[PDB]
C-alpha cells in the first residue's frame, strides 16, 4: 500500500458545528436531552454517557440541538426530538457548541433521578 493526500484545505468556522450520529453496531446514544423555556425553546444535551454516540464525537452539555438531518429541532419537543431522533439511525445532528451551556452551568445542584 502506498498512497498520500495533501487535500485542499479551506475551513474557518467554531460554532454551528455538524455532528452526526449513527446508531448501528455496538454503539448507542447515551446523552440525555432537555427542553428549554419560552424564552430559550429547544433541545439541549443534559447529560451524556462515557462512550456513547455522543461522546464518540464529543458532545457536551450545552449543545443545543437547533437541526437533526435537516429537521427543524429549533423548536422541536421532547416528543418530536426524541421520535426523530429515533426514527432513523444515522442522522445529522446540528449543535451550536455548548449553545446554551447557562441553562445547566448555571448553578451546579446534582440531582440523583429525574
Amino acid at each position: 500500500g502506498s498512497s498520500g493526500s495533501s487535500g485542499s484545505p479551506g475551513n474557518r468556522e467554531n460554532k454551528e458545528k455538524k455532528v452526526f450520529i449513527s446508531l448501528v453496531g455496538s454503539r448507542g446514544l447515551g446523552c440525555s436531552i432537555s427542553s428549554g423555556p419560552i424564552q430559550k425553546p429547544g433541545i439541549f444535551i443534559s447529560h451524556v454517557k462515557p462512550g456513547s454516540l455522543s461522546a464518540e464525537v464529543g458532545l457536551e452539555i450545552g449543545d443545543q440541538i437547533v437541526e437533526v438531518n435537516g429537521v427543524d429541532f429549533s423548536n422541536l419537543d421532547h416528543k418530536e426530538a426524541v421520535n426523530v431522533l429515533k426514527s432513523s439511525r444515522s442522522l445529522t445532528i446540528s449543535i451550536v457548541a455548548a449553545a446554551g451551556r447557562e441553562l445547566f452551568m448555571t448553578d451546579r445542584s446534582g440531582p440523583s433521578s429525574g
